[PDB]
């Protein structure tokens, strides 16, 4: 018996399993629960801390996947299946995962704790691309990953209720970063030093909990990757937060009193409730949710928004980026002319149809605004031109612009910040060329999968991986990501500096996309309002 | 005695004229020559009647009067201010034409240009040395026209609806002037079934009018349109407004001691030349650039809809028409108002005077409307870059008054049967008198199609002479053809997709696409959508 793997937390004792990398093994406990199951009556609401525990919990393979929606569009295609659930699907599913080093360190060693993405609608911590194996020992740091819920289980409020108060997935989140201050040191880890890391949606929540003051005492610093708690798909007002919950509701067969309603809400399936979830969106649109954080004052005393205009930053170091064709990978699944396995060069016909999906919800005069931004007026009708042009409205308006913004507001009122685009395009991507760098094909890059021998990943990808991590991890023990080679300099509101993260060493800048989110940022919310 | 040559019958009597010595040689000119009554006394503000016959000779040999109009002081002096200033004595005596013809008169029907004046509707005269006509008929053998119009509230402050004071009394001037050329020219060796009208700023927007009014339209066959187009937001009025501004200048010089319109405009006649001019200005609604305060109203005579919905909704077929823009339209208008900007600095503004400019350039739009023309033309790279600040404001100034507006002319004509060339003219002359900064100001291409680099008497270098030489070709050659091309690369149609223009200085031409098609895009797709929302 290797004591190594044994270790005691608050709830009792636990027994992890070793793991190889090639750099050496790392220690492993996987399927750690952090919560009481929130199933029957537990459906809906706030996480409840785990109970102490006799015996010796078995945490030697991921736990069950919270209940969701399984993408079947591309069905058996590497490119879609990497980001589906590889466990089975159960309400059960409130477990966290800690990689150390091995032997255990027995000094406080720097945490980095990942919230997955997934448009709060899916994802799960033991998907491949998230194993934090090789972070671990190439960084010397302790890496944790939760399961949080997500869809009707982790957002369906009811704005009031005591019965669906909302944001529980959110709380699911804050109750993991609770347990790691009450117990990484057990494994290790520095409770005075927890990073945040997340990307898209598990941007966004990365992003909330540093707006939600009673997070914020649980880490030190944040990156977001490819998302922003500001993002037009990451929030719901509680008056549409309510339609939506209702409206589900009477999709499976439940009249139409909030207490009614959850309680018939609660007889349901999950999985009935996961087939229904899609259906109460308004309208045909892609990078919306139906379930997502609501502001109803709570988690959340104002709009993101709001909260980082108002906001001292001071004593923040965040690290943001994007990857270079943020929307490209989002058309595929509603913007008409386009599919993964032709070049999608679409007409101005398709375009225009797509500018309404892409831009859901807004007048017809934002519409117009929108085409007159993205058109080049001397080749309105050129194909390629069109696609990219498309491709360029969703990433913009969904991601780059978003943070952007929030880059911009924390610069200028205290954060130190760091900008980066992530412009390599993998060698194994099954994505076609003109997807370009696509959404989300930078974490496997993070996590230093290219490692991984059994993968076909080049020797020049290989040092890129161990180049992203070395800079990810010394932003997490320092609030720097430089070496202490050309230097990254911080993202500030006027210089705008970042730097392109590819083979090529480091270059630096100007401008994430500053015309176009001069647009979505400060001009388009006033014709909203007008 | 009398030189049968100088001597020439039209419909009113007998004139007699004067022989031009010209670089090129001599030109037979016809200066003066009355085409209306004298809009005087009871006849201030009422349409042109003709001239009543006469018997005897009358003597066409010098320049008439300029009509009544404001003289601009900002550069006391300064030739580039003081060469658009009347050259004549000031007078409401003014509807005179002016004729040039080849020294010998054609034997056989030669085509005819009909200048027609800019300045804002508010100022201009046919007698400015800029316009002298001499050269263009030397050069090129065709005979040329000029007219005064009144200016100002003599020439378009409208009542509308009433009969004391109908406004575009000055529109009316130019088509009476018109008539006149089909009746006469024939005498002088024009060919009344080949006329060509230009001219630039509101000169090209009055061309523009003409094209888009029947009455005018059956007395010409081609147009050309300089820095200038009748869909301007400057070129035309509504009738509401005119309305009020028109009782406001009453009202500031003592009409009426206003209700009936009759009892008005008779007060409106007491009143001196020179008193109605010195209020004119102050009836504008706001502070700004590039208003002026008489204009022609759209009151569904002259113009039976706004220009936009005539140009939209207009068949062009077998019609050539010839725009074009200088190089910087907007520099020149921003030293009269814009905060920080003048002729004798490098008028590097701050943020907040481009941001206080926008106001003064866009005036009378909803913040909303003005915020939109700030996003679009800040560098969020350089948001406060002095010297790109100045030259984004001449870009929206000069985008939106000129450019834009010619810009959508030329693709609506284009696309619905008109045969469309369009230029924009890059040269600065050497002789320019104001700052660098400016570039290619508003105006300065004129004398190069008037050939004015050939008068010895001026110091041109000797290759603007020739480029004189190739502009006053180009523009024969689309008055005698409808093509500016000679029968050498060669200067393709404007089109609404291809939107091909040739750029005009001393290198050969040059084919480039796009009279600012993404700014006019905003100008003209979407800001008007933004203004009815
Ligand atoms: C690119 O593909 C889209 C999607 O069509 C599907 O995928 C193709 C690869 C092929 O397998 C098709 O048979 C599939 O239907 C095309 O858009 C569709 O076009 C068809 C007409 O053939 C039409 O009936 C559908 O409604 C269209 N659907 C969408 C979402 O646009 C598109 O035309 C293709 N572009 C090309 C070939 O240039
Ligand atoms: C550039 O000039 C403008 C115009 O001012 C006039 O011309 C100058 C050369 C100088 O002789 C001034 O005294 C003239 O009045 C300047 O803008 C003016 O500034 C003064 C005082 O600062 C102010 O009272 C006026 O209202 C301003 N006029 C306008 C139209 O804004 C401007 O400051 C000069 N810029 C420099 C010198 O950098
Ligand atoms: N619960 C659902 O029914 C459901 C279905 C589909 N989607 C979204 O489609 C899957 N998808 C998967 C990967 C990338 C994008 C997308 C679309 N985004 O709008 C969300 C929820
Ligand atoms: N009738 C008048 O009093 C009057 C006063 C001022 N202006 C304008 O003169 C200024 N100005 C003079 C020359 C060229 C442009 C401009 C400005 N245009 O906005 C016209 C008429
Ligand atoms: C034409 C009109 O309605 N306006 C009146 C007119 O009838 C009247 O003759 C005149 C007397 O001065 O005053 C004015
Ligand atoms: C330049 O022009 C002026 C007037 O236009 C004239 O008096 C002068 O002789 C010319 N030449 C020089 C060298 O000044
Ligand atoms: C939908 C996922 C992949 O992107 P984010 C919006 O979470
Ligand atoms: C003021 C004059 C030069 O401009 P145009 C509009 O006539």
């Amino acid at each position: 018996e290797d004591a190594e793997l044994l270790v005691t937390v608050r709830g009792g004792r636990l027994r992890g399993i070793r793991l190889k990398t090639p750099g050496g093994p790392v220690s492993a406990f996987l399927g750690i629960p952090f919560a009481e199951p929130p199933m029957g009556p537990r459906r809906f609401l706030p996480p409840e801390p785990k109970q102490p525990w006799s015996g010796v919990v078995d945490a030697t393979t991921f736990q069950s996947v919270c209940y969701q929606y399984v993408d079947t569009l591309y069905p058996g295609f590497e490119g879609t299946e990497m980001w589906n659930p590889n466990r089975e699907l159960s309400e059960d599913c409130l477990y966290l995962n800690v990689w150390t080093p091995y032997p255990r360190p027995t000094s406080p060693t720097p945490v980095l704790v990942w919230i997955y993405g997934g448009g709060f609608y899916s994802g799960a911590s033991s998907l491949d691309v998230y194993d934090g194996r090789f972070l671990v020992q190439a960084e010397r740091t302790v890496l944790v990953s939760m399961n949080y819920r997500v869809g009707a289980f982790g957002f369906l409020a009811l704005p009031g209720s005591r019965e669906a108060p909302g944001n529980v997935g959110l709380l699911d989140q804050r109750l993991a970063l609770q347990w790691v201050q009450e117990n990484v040191a057990a494994f290790g880890g520095d409770p005075t030093s927890v990073t945040l890391f997340g990307e898209s949606a598990g941007a966004a929540s990365v992003g909330m909990h540093l707006l939600s003051p009673p997070s914020r005492g649980l880490f030190h610093r944040a990156v977001l990757q490819s998302g922003a708690p500001n993002g037009p798909w990451a929030t719901v007002g509680m008056g549409e937060a309510r339609r939506r919950a209702t409206q589900l509701a009477h999709l499976v067969g439940c009249p139409p009193n909030d207490t009614e309603l959850v309680a018939c809400l609660r007889t349901r399936p999950a999985q009935v409730l996961v087939n229904h979830e899609w259906h109460v969106l308004p309208q045909e649109s892609v990078f919306r949710f139906s379930f997502v954080p609501v502001v109803d004052g709570d988690f959340l005393s104002d709009t993101p928004e709001a909260l980082i205009n108002a906001g001292d930053f001071h004593g923040l170091q965040v690290l943001v980026g994007v990857v270079k064709d943020e929307g490209s990978y989002f058309l595929v699944y509603g913007a008409p002319g386009f599919s993964k396995d032709n070049e999608s060069l679409i007409s101005r016909a398709e375009f225009l149809a797509g500018v309404r999906v892409g831009v859901p919800q807004v007048s017809d005069l934002a519409a117009e605004a929108v085409v007159l931004h993205y058109t080049d007026w001397l080749h309105p009708e050129d194909p390629a031109r069109l696609r990219e042009a498309l491709s360029d409205v969703v990433g913009d308006h969904n991601v780059v612009c978003p943070v952007a913004q929030l880059a911009g507001r924390l610069a200028a009122q205290g954060a130190r910040v760091y900008a980066y685009v992530f412009e390599h395009r993998a060698s194994t991507l099954s994505w076609p060329l003109w997807m370009g760098v696509p959404h989300g094909y930078e974490i496997e890059f993070i996590f230093g999968i290219p490692l991984d021998p059994s993968r076909n990943y080049t020797a020049e990808e290989k040092i890129f991986a161990q180049r992203l991590m070395r800079y990810w991890a010394n932003f997490a023990r320092t609030g720097d990501p430089n070496e202490p080679a050309p230097q990254w300099p911080p993202y500030t509101a006027g210089a705008q500096q970042y730097v392109s993260l590819d083979l090529r060493p480091l270059e630096v800048r100007r401008g994430l996309r500053a015309q176009a989110c001069a647009f979505w940022n400060r001009f388009l919310p006033k014709l909203l309002s007008a």
